[PDB]
């Protein structure tokens, strides 16, 4: 139960100008993060399921890539989902320290994010099928979480809410729900999707699929149905506004241990009741900055990774 790696990134224009020196270092699962003042204070340790060292180039022979991730976490998580049980995956970190990079990523020298690959992942699986009693059915939903108000990230208008249907449990009325056949269909609204995002890396975007299997029994000729909640996660840089983000992030964290009455504690937290927890999953990927500039939250992140069990 409950999953979590972090991830250092390669310095940025900002940190490069700042001559920014490296305080975060990698063995295996454990970054070891150096205090700027105190070159010695011994790099502070960790330790997590995934440690992935992103802070050099596509090139370095040890360097964790994008098909890394995907393959550690992703895809299990997807195999999961087709086991029949609902996956969530969450980026999490201060703004620019990777979570997007990491949840979609780029198109050329393929660096597709998680997103793009578990997609690819899940229609390939189906396609190849070649029991004529299987059936499938993929559904999308993406959007936007502000203020907590839920903003249709593929589409038009009706600001949406977020409800509580007796039994069927949370909903946001009027969020368009599309039904695609393949994955380049699948990949169009993920484009205009991203598209859409002009806002402020300030809200939660989530990135929902509900997968369908339905199976032909040959005998008793019942058609049996399985459904299964992926929900692909881009946090804020967790660093009224923040009010909402971060009532959102610590009822988060209250529960990854937990999880290893706190809910409809905010919006974000009352959606994902079927993925958060009750059971099923989930996954935590950590973005953390390699510059010293950034002490304070690199570490602060780290902490919240690591109360994550
Ligand atoms: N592991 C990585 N590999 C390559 N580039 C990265 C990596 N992590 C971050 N970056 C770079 O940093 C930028 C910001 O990452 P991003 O995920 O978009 O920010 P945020 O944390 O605000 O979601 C990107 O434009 C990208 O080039
Ligand atoms: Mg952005």
């Amino acid at each position: 139960s409950v999953k979590v790696a972090v991830r250092v990134r390669p310095f940025n224009s900002r940190e490069m100008s700042r001559d920014s020196k490296c305080i975060i270092q990698m063995s295996g699962s454990t970054t070891t993060i150096v205090n700027p003042k105190q070159p010695k204070e011994t790099p502070k340790s960790f330790s997590f399921d995934y440690s992935y060292w992103s802070h050099t180039s596509p090139e370095d022979i040890n360097y964790a890539s994008q098909k890394q991730v995907y393959r550690d976490i992703g895809e299990e998580m997807l195999q999961h989902a087709f086991e029949g049980y609902n996956v969530c995956i969450f980026a999490y970190g201060q703004t620019g320290a990777g979570k997007s990079y990491t949840m979609m990523g780029k198109q050329e020298k393929d660096q597709q994010g998680i997103i793009p690959q578990l997609c690819e992942d899940l229609f390939s699986r189906i396609n190849d099928t070649t029991n004529d009693n299987m059936s499938y059915s993929v559904e999308v939903s993406y959007m936007e979480i502000y203020c907590e108000r839920v903003r249709d990230l593929l589409n038009p208008k009706n600001n949406l809410r977020v409800r509580e249907h007796p039994l069927l449990g949370p909903y946001v009325e009027d969020l368009s729900k599309l039904a695609v056949t393949s994955y380049n269909d699948i990949q169009d609204l993920m484009d205009s999707g991203n598209k859409p995002r002009e806002t402020s890396s300030r809200s939660h975007a989530v990135f929902n699929i509900i997968f369908t299997q339905k199976r032909h029994d040959a005998e008793t000729n019942i058609t049996t149905e399985k459904v299964s909640k992926i929900s692909l996660v881009d946090l804020a840089g967790s660093e009224k506004e923040g009010a909402n983000i971060n009532k959102s992030l610590t009822t988060l964290g209250k529960v990854i241990s937990a999880l290893a009455i706190p809910y409809r504690d905010s919006v974000l937290t009352w959606l994902l009741r079927e993925n958060l927890g009750g059971n099923s999953r989930t996954a935590m990927v950590a973005a953390l900055s390699p510059a010293d500039i950034n002490y304070d939250e690199t570490l602060s992140t780290l902490r919240y990774a690591d109360r994550a069990k």
